[PDB]
């Protein structure tokens, strides 16, 4: 088979037509604001998160942030984050849909007390749906983790952070990264030793991400140096069974951690198996006692021409 053309549109916004309101976070990436976007002459107000780079004079950053805008402009799926546009000011800044509840990792940590088994299973499904879409687009995330899942509503989550994502080239099956900084606790063994990333690499990361949710935001391999992580997997060890997981749920994430990538599950299969569990959540997770804004429009209703 061959590759089809990518007719995704990239919209360039003016600095005048959106207003920053408050700071959500700050760091090396720059600053991320909460704001409103008002397309000129369209009579809509779209709540947005705006991110501008910290330093204007950073040539590597601008090349790397435009790479993220390229990836996000090419994806349209209910469970993958939505890019609204970019602004080419002195400090380049891109505009994304606002996810009012922050990252899913912080959410389960802040609400560990009363999260039901149905939410956890539905989240597993929705994340699998996003990842199956990226596989259909020949896109490899390479950074799937609970911290990189944003929450629109408690019943609707989305995948984000494509700073490391790569589009698998035509008639290519692996990426073969040259090198760089990476999150080791979420990486498949083949990626650790050989810098090889595939769609089955992301399935491994999916297994760890599920493990973060089932443990209510616990840190994987806590206390262990990342240096010694590789030798641990080679000797056959994995992450322990979360106390709320039945054997049925734990069996699936273990399959995500087999060294032969070809024998690991595929996102299309993970959807089905978690969809089946979501029909009766309490059979598969045993949790103690689980039983002017007039013209505002959500970004998921503001479709581009
Ligand atoms: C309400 O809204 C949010 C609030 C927060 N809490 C921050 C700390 C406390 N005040 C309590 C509330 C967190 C997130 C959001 N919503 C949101 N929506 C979209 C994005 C996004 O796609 O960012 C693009 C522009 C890069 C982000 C976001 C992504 N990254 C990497 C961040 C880093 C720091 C802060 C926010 C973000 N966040």
């Amino acid at each position: 088979s061959g590759e089809a053309p990518n007719q995704a549109l990239l919209r360039i916004l003016k600095e005048t037509e959106f207003k920053k309101i408050k700071v959500l976070g700050s760091g090396a990436f720059g600053t991320v604001y909460k704001g409103l976007w008002i397309p000129e002459g369209e009579k809509v107000k779209i709540p947005v998160a705006i991110k501008e780079l910290r330093e204007a004079t950073s040539p590597k950053a601008n090349k790397e942030i435009l790479d993220e805008a390229y990836v996000m402009a090419s994806v349209d799926n209910p469970h993958v984050c939505r890019l609204l546009g970019i602004c080419l000011t002195s400090t380049v800044q891109l505009i994304m849909q606002l996810m009012p509840f922050g990252s899913l990792l912080d959410y389960v940590r802040e609400h560990k007390d009363n999260i039901g088994s149905q939410y956890l299973l539905n989240w597993c499904v929705q994340i699998a749906k996003g990842m199956n879409y990226l596989e259909d687009r020949r896109l490899v995330h390479r950074d799937l983790a609970a911290r990189n899942v944003l929450v629109k509503t408690p019943q609707h989550v989305k995948i984000t952070d494509f700073g490391l994502a790569k589009l698998l080239g035509a008639a290519a099956a692996e990426y073969h990264a040259e090198g760089g900084k990476v999150p080791i606790k979420w990486m498949a063994l083949e990626s650790i030793l050989h810098r090889i990333y595939t769609h089955q690499s992301d399935v491994w990361s999916y297994g760890v991400t599920v493990w973060e949710l089932m443990t209510f935001g616990s840190k994987p391999y806590d206390g262990i140096p990342a240096s010694e992580i590789s030798s641990i997997l080679e000797k056959g060890e994995r992450l322990p069974q979360p106390p709320i997981c039945t054997i049925d749920v734990y069996m699936i994430m273990v399959k995500c951690w087999m060294i032969d990538a070809d024998s690991r599950p595929k996102f299309r299969e993970l959807i089905i198996e978690f969809s089946k569990m979501a029909r009766d959540p309490q059979r598969y997770l045993v949790i103690q006692g689980d039983e002017d804004m007039d013209d505002v429009v959500d970004a998921d209703e503001y479709l581009i021409p």
